[PDB]
């Protein structure tokens, strides 16, 4: 296109919206330099239709996190369990998504049908949102190296 490429397309809840919306925009958008982002859940266009602005979103960036908590998982993991024909090269070896466990999330609750989801809890990586404020600083300084991995 133009030059309307994302560094990574954000997908996360309404009940995470805030800790997305200003504190990882705070630690990126206004980071220096500046990583564009494509916030699902405040960039989507509200006329496009849903599967749009998804698949869209995703190709239109470089990266995909996923902003994982109790909430996120039971309102909007499923969509990511099952995909269809569209990676012509298979999301497992694209680049991989990086995921961020905001809080933690009983994995024993967790379905059993998530076959994705519960490997990414066992494989155990994903950058853990810390509860001590002290080690914050480091979570994001990993945060914006996976997006530029």
């Amino acid at each position: 296109s133009r030059n309307i490429c994302y560094d990574a397309f954000v997908s996360y809840s309404e009940r995470d919206a805030y800790w997305v919306e200003n504190l990882m925009v705070q630690e990126l958008e206004n980071f220096n330099p500046p990583f564009k982002l494509c916030l699902h859940k405040r960039d989507f266009i509200h006329g496009k239709w849903i599967i749009d602005n998804i698949i869209d979103s995703i190709e239109k960036s470089h990266k995909t996190v996923f902003v994982l908590s109790e909430n996120f998982v039971k309102s909007e993991w499923c969509k990511y369990e099952l995909d269809f024909s569209h990676f012509r090269l298979f999301d497992e070896n694209n680049d991989a998504a990086i995921l961020i466990l905001l809080e933690p999330i009983e994995k024993k609750a967790i379905p059993q049908r998530f076959c994705k989801l519960r490997k990414i809890m066992n494989t155990k990586t994903y950058l853990e949102w810390p509860m001590d404020e002290a080690q914050r600083e480091g979570f994001w300084v990993n945060l914006r190296a996976a997006i530029k991995s």
